[PDB]
């Protein structure tokens, strides 16, 4: 056995999905990815890490200046 304990109180959450007060993180939006404070914020508030950080790269739900496309990948 070993002794040990880690947590934080305050209000750094930035993004976070619909979760209990058990626990909270920040991970990326298409690959949960622990992207903490150096995820890449998005027009739609959501967390993203250096990969899928581009809106092209993750269908931005967030319509951007209202106006939608929606584009297919061939
Ligand atoms: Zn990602
Ligand atoms: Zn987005």
């Amino acid at each position: 056995g070993s002794s040990g304990s880690s947590g934080t109180r305050g209000g750094d959450s930035a993004a976070a999905p619909l979760d209990p007060p058990k626990s909270t993180a920040t991970r990326c939006l298409s690959c949960n990815k622990k992207v903490g404070v150096t995820g890449f914020k998005c027009r739609c508030g959501s967390t993203f890490c250096g990969t899928h950080r581009y809106p092209e790269s993750h269908e931005c739900q967030f319509d951007f200046k209202g106006v939608a496309s929606g584009p297919s990948s061939g």
